[PDB]
Formats: structure tokens, sequence, C-alpha cells
């Protein structure tokens, strides 16, 4: 089942409970490695139409996002947002097929080295998610110059950019993800040299 973070418990949500939630809405969203939920609480609160999903395995930092976000309209809460607690490796089958948008920002660890080297496991799963024709964007600021050690690390010691535009987009591809040719969340927690080394991929889910 889906487990839904309410405060420091879980709560199982159910497909057909999900459904019921998403049902009223015109476009679905889920930012997969969330962290602290900021992007989450922005964008539910800037597009009251969209349903946003926030993710992430590990579920303490979201605790107080998610009391947040149950206050009444008035008093800062969000009927459109919702926090899961789940590894990018082990989704919930209940989120197949429901989201227009994926978005992965900034990520670090293993969520990282699963986007860029990339971990075909992890992009199949990623790609479950998303409904057919609906969008995934993978956004970074890892410097191959500044990061090299933790690139090593992660497993990427062998990006170049000619992976970027060969291997990458070819696993992408056999993943069911087409690639597609700062005022954000995660734009503000950038540092101004971090900034010069953002890349952006997005891919369209076929
Ligand atoms: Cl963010
Ligand atoms: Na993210």
């Amino acid at each position: 089942m889906v487990k839904q973070i309410r405060g420091s418990t879980i709560w199982q949500l159910t497909r057909e409970e999900l459904e019921e939630r998403i049902s009223t809405y015109r476009e679905v969203a889920i930012d997969l490695g969330t962290g602290d939920g900021r992007f989450v609480l922005d964008l539910a609160k800037l597009e009251a139409d969209t349903f946003v999903i926030g993710i992430d395995a590990n579920a303490k930092p979201l605790e107080k996002p998610s009391v947040k976000i149950t206050r009444k309209p008035a008093k800062g809460g969000l009927p459109n947002a919702l926090f899961v607690q789940a590894a990018a490796e082990d989704l919930p089958s209940e989120l197949a097929s429901v989201a227009d948008s994926v978005t992965v920002n900034l990520p670090w660890g293993s969520l990282l080295r699963a986007v860029l080297l990339p971990d075909s496991e992890v992009l199949r799963g990623i790609r479950r998610l998303v409904k057919p024709g609906g969008e995934l964007e993978v956004v970074t600021a890892i410097d191959p110059v500044r990061d090299l050690q933790e690139l090593a690390r992660l497993g990427l010691s062998q990006l170049t950019e000619q992976h970027f535009e060969t291997d990458l987009v070819q696993a992408y591809r056999n993943a069911g993800l087409e690639r597609g040719k700062i005022e954000t969340t995660w734009g503000k927690r950038l540092s101004r040299s971090s900034e010069r080394s953002v890349r952006r991929l997005r891919f369209t889910a076929v």
C-alpha cells in the first residue's frame, strides 16, 4: 500500500482511497526525493488544480510538512498535497500511471546515481508512475570538476558529455522515457557557483 506520512506516523492508503482523492484534480505531480517537501508546499499553493505528491525514503524531515498541509485552508493547509514514504527502487504499485509530471530535483546519493548512471531498474519504476504522454524532469547541479570525489563515490566516475547524449539517452529510451531536447524551489537552494552547473533533463513517457 501507499505509506502516507501523517506527522510522526504512517497511514496506509489503498489505491481506491488514492483514486478518490486525486479524482477531482486536473493534473497530478510527483516530486521524487522531495527531501523537506518544500517543492510540494510551493507547487500545491501555486496550482490549486494540481494534486502534488512528495515522496522520500526518509520520512523524518516530512513529519512537520505533513502536519502543516493538514490544517484548514485559512491556516495554510493544502488539501491538494500528500507526502509518502518510499524508496525509488521500491515504489508502491498503487502509484502506477498516476502522474502527469514527475520531478527529481537536486538528487543525492543513490537517487543521483540512479538518474545519471543510470540505474535501469529505478528508471523503469519511475516510468511506471507516469501516465502515457506525461513528463519526467531531472535537475542536477553536480559539477564534474568541483564534485569529482562525490561522483567517484557514487559510481559516476565515467560521466562525460558524450554520456549525456548517447548512453544515458538510450538507457532512458529503453525504459520508456524519450528525451526532449532560477525562481523555483530548488533554484533557491543553490550557491552562485552551483547555478552554473545546472543540468535539466526532460523526457516523455512513451
Ligand atoms: Cl526543491
Ligand atoms: Na525531487
